[PDB]
């Protein structure tokens, strides 16, 4: 399969469960802070094999997670620490997700990293114990039978790009791509322009413009295309001062202010959005003063604001979570309220009311700012934040790099990424501009630009191409 590296303080003595056919049993012994004792019980064929034991037990006890025979280890998550002030990290608290969606303590924000053990499999552990546990790390097996067949191409790009930035935003038009705002050092926009891909010269511009152009350069800001006509809502500027709603006429390359910053939805950043042929969707994001669980719609023929139905405590107010239209519903996927989020709902226009779903196998865990698109019966996402950075958005925080899909129809996710093929796989990225695209005759997900691990930015065009089977 695949070893990952062991997270925690590196004192200790080394054990190695090796690899399985699967896990049939986890034992966790708490310590005093953090955790004491682990053994696993594995199964190899038709022999369980049952595992030494990692550390020492307290006068706690040790408490067992059975998973089931038709059921797996989709991920590990937990937190690791240095306390006592003592020389080493220690891994401090565990969660482990099942396949068919057990999950054995719910995660919670404690001080320290939180780190993940992901992908599709876990048949099996290794760690670091000093009489507790020290550090973890498993081996993963990504599964060959992938539904969604697909491969990333990392799209090459020639003109003056919108080049290295995130929290801006993109949305396709004919065979051409658009780009808009963003920021590339901390809380700083970059410009007004409106940057142009020609698909078949894979090559970049200015677009030209008239008309009412947006009245101030921003991030966080958000925009969907709708015919030949793009739609743009909210970001910042430096100065927190707010984007109103802008409209684009690409065939007539005019600006256009459609309603007022103060006329329409409450002004925001990081919020999402999504459009259906006959509405423009804006949900949750950053307002002024509060993170926000708000959905409104913007018919373009009765060129009108709606306010929709609100979720109340069932859906927590968020930003940078996902927001597509899956099938004549919109669905908002994961995001952050304070911590990162893995919730699922869809918001039913006909009947104005929200639904929350659950959703099982080979899942991710919980993340914001992430890469996706709706195509099919499917959401596609890549990457994600999976932990806030203490300094603001001004650090780069835990970025990582799964990709999943979501099948609406049966509830069940699946990892796209392929031991299999070879294929340019992007990096572990966040707060990129992503959008639904066709792309030399094939539908799929467009990544481009992002923070990255190191704080850096990202330039990168990628392009996860569902192969022609659909």
């Amino acid at each position: 399969a695949q070893k990952l590296e062991a997270k925690g303080g590196e004192m200790g003595d080394v054990w190695d469960d090796g690899v399985y056919e699967n896990v049939r049993k986890v034992y966790v012994g708490q310590a005093q802070y953090g955790i004491a004792f682990v053994k696993f019980e594995y199964v190899n064929g038709s022999q369980v094999v049952v595992g030494d034991e990692h550390g020492k037990k307290t006068e706690l006890g040790v408490e067992e997670f059975e998973i089931d025979a038709d059921d797996y280890i989709v991920y590990v998550e937990g937190y690791r620490e240095k306390v006592n002030d003592m020389t080493s990290e220690m891994i401090t608290f565990l969660s482990i997700k099942t396949f068919k969606g057990k999950t054995s303590h719910p995660i919670e924000k404690r001080p320290g990293v939180k780190f993940v053990l992901h992908g599709g499999k876990i048949v099996g552990f290794h760690g670091r114990s000093t009489d507790v546990l020290h550090s973890l790390g498993a081996y993963v097996s990504l599964s060959s039978t992938i539904k969604l067949l697909g491969k990333w191409i990392k799209v090459e790009q020639k003109g003056e790009g919108p080049g290295l930035r995130c929290s801006h935003g993109i949305a396709q038009v004919g065979n051409k791509i658009y780009s808009f705002g963003g920021e590339f050092t901390p809380n700083q926009p970059i410009d007004k322009h409106l940057y142009v891909f020609d698909l078949e010269t894979r090559t970049w511009s200015i677009s030209p413009a008239t008309g009412d152009v947006p009245h101030l350069s921003c991030l966080g800001v958000r925009m969907v295309s709708v015919g030949s006509t793009l739609y743009v809502f909210g970001g910042r500027d430096a100065s927190r001062q707010y984007n109103g709603f802008y409209s684009f006429d690409t065939t007539t390359n005019e600006w256009k202010l459609l309603t007022p910053v103060e006329e329409g939805p409450t002004p925001r950043s990081f919020h999402s959005m999504a459009a259906d042929e006959e509405n423009v969707y804006v949900f949750g994001g950053v307002s002024a003063t509060a993170r926000l669980n708000t959905l409104d719609s913007y018919n373009i023929v009765d060129k009108k604001w709606f306010h929709c139905s609100t979720p109340g405590d069932s859906l927590t107010a968020r930003g940078g979570a996902g927001l597509e239209v899956v099938q004549g519903k919109v669905w908002v996927v994961y995001g952050f309220n304070g911590c990162e989020v893995d919730d699922v709902h869809y918001y039913d226009p006909v009947q104005d009311k929200w639904t929350q779903v659950e959703t099982f196998g080979v899942r991710p865990s919980e993340r914001s700012v992430f890469a996706s698109a709706a195509i099919g019966k499917h959401i596609v996402i890549f990457g994600g934040e999976i932990a806030m950075d203490p300094l603001a958005h001004v650090g780069p925080g835990q970025l990582t790099d799964g990709t999943f899909a979501l099948d609406t129809e049966t509830l069940q996710w699946e990892r796209l990424d392929k031991f299999g093929g070879e294929e340019e796989t992007p990096s572990s990225r966040g707060w990129t501009a992503s959008t639904t695209a066709t792309i030399d005759g094939k539908k799929g997900l467009v990544m481009h630009g992002g923070k990255a691990p190191t704080n850096d930015r990202f330039d990168d065009l990628f392009f996860y191409g569902i192969d022609s089977a659909l």
